[PDB]
């Protein structure tokens, strides 16, 4: 058995979408169609400091100590600090400070699920420590990033999140975790770009909307749109993990999904899975936005700490990252939150 | 038992250190002290394309097919393509193209050992596939990088490398793999730098020599140099993995080490471990330089394919990444190379 022993987060102030429109950051008619109410925005907290904050909260509510942590896994989507500097070792130094391994994992918005999968396999194959620490953090307040316009699908958001995974107990049990790729979709996020030299070394950043426009111009006629590929894989991986967990939709109380705008959320997740509206976390997600890799665990912590799920309830975590890859987990809530 | 079933690489043309001096890229009398003869330099091949080339060579010399590969793990140290694009799914799409997971792993120059550790635990905990694919690639021919001066410890080099790890056989047996951190050393690679916004978004790059000089200026009195911290940890992890493998130095035929300049190589690795000169790969390393994360497996493939090691010989892989972390592996050669 593997459990989530502690969970924690760093959530910056929520910037109202109204105010973004008022200040010329966000198009009024994008606000109208997305349904976004606000996004978490950190003016100046380094992404690794957000991870440290979340990790300290998760550890000291976990009932485990630093000596229980066999590895630290940090994931992210956006730059973390000086090139060639190890953010994950900075996090280790300010959280656990034991000579255990510190590794960075990247899988887009699935970074925390990928990290959880690595930690699970290690806790099964390595007897040395009872627990593992998984963190993430990202801050999009960097030169030239327009967080409200970079993509037409979502607003970029800043946050940190962390979980302690443990073989000896916790507040929720991890029942299943799996993922599957459709790597033919990789081209979507390089359309119109030169691979070499990489764009950031040439002043090119998160121009997702531009890349998507190139995709529309170039999309071969008679080809199902890419959203179908994404939604089909989302449905497949969810069916697989429910089967692996031996739980039915009947038993799923909440679906913790990414913080996309409503049209993309529906097309990629809610419609392919036919999610009942009461099982979504829409009215939370539309105040946060799309963090690098924290969305699923911010949603889990929210529905647990507000009492919307309790012992015996099951929660589905579902995301889809660039590449593309669809990933899901099923957890069983075992304890009520304080 | 776990085995390396296949290995492959992409090695660009070797750029003579003489020519680097002649063109004003390299100080003459750094060449003199480092002992570097050349460095592998790729003018324009994208790092993921070098990884694809290495992976195809590793797969088809492995005796496994695409259906055996349960995961692709790609590691690197330097930018890979557009921000928000998945290099690893591009590599998957052009090598395996099965819907298996594709994940990026980063641990500086230990990226392939970290990936090998993740694949090993997955092959032990997941029965679904017999094998896993691990790749790396990096190209430092990007704006503003001065590959011969960025650090005084080494010359930056370009390459791809890949290995297939298998539970069912191969040319070498993986006996031990471990690592240990000293995260108090993280400060070395941010000295004099602002964490936020990250330097690359402000046009600041791989200025390692500058950071090192700031460390010299600020280092408090009575405090052991950082090289001692690094070298002590290298000796600790090597003793641990030899003990885990139940092999003695007596049995080690070759030490596959990083492609540092000679002074740094001696201070951090050869002197702490007291390596006999015949067991090093110095006269190969001094023609390649320091790749992002391929050094250890370029050295392994070299001593294996040139016949310098044969069945029954043991090989130690040892590296140390920024952060810092020391990692080592011990393999027993089981097959000679064709």
């Amino acid at each position: 058995n593997l459990y989530l022993a502690g969970i924690g987060s760093h959530l910056p102030p929520l910037f109202p979408a109204e105010r973004a429109v008022a200040e010329g950051l966000y198009d009024e008619e994008a606000r109208q169609s997305s349904g976004m109410r606000s996004a978490a925005v950190s003016a100046s907290t380094p992404a690794p400091q957000m991870a440290i904050d979340a990790a300290r909260a998760a550890l000291e509510s976990s009932g485990h100590d630093a000596d229980d942590i066999g590895i630290l896994l940090h994931s992210y989507t956006h730059h973390q600090g000086p090139d060639g500097w190890s953010a994950v070792h900075y996090i280790l130094n300010n959280t656990v400070d034991r000579p255990v391994p510190a590794v960075e994992i990247k899988q887009g918005c699935l970074g925390m699920l990928a990290s959880l999968d690595v930690a699970a396999a290690r806790l099964i194959a390595n007897p040395t420590h009872d627990a593992a620490l998984i963190t993430t953090g990202d801050n999009y307040s960097t030169p030239g990033v327009e967080r409200w316009r970079a993509s037409g699908l979502f607003v970029l958001a800043d946050a940190g999140s962390a979980v302690v995974l443990s073989r000896r107990g916790g507040f929720a049990e991890l029942l299943a975790l799996d993922s599957l790729s459709d790597s033919s979709m990789e081209i979507l996020h390089r359309a119109g770009e030169e691979l070499f030299p990489p764009g950031v070394t040439r002043g090119r950043g998160l121009n997702f909307a531009e890349r998507a426009e190139k995709v529309r111009e170039q999309w071969a006629a008679g080809q199902a749109p890419p959203i179908k590929n994404f939604g089909d894989r989302v449905a497949e991986v969810t069916e697989r993990v429910l089967k692996q967990a031996d739980v039915s939709w009947d038993q799923i109380a909440k679906v913790c999904h990414v913080g996309f705008g409503r049209p993309a959320l529906e097309a990629m997740f809610l419609l392919p899975l036919d999610v009942p509206e009461e099982k979504t976390v829409w009215e939370y997600a539309n105040t946060i936005g799309h963090t690098g890799a924290a969305d699923l665990f911010l949603g889990l912590e929210h529905v647990w700490r507000t009492g919307q799920v309790g012992p015996g309830d099951h929660v589905l975590l579902i995301g889809a990252s660039t590449g593309m890859e669809a990933g899901a987990a099923v957890v069983r809530i075992a304890e009520a939150a304080p």
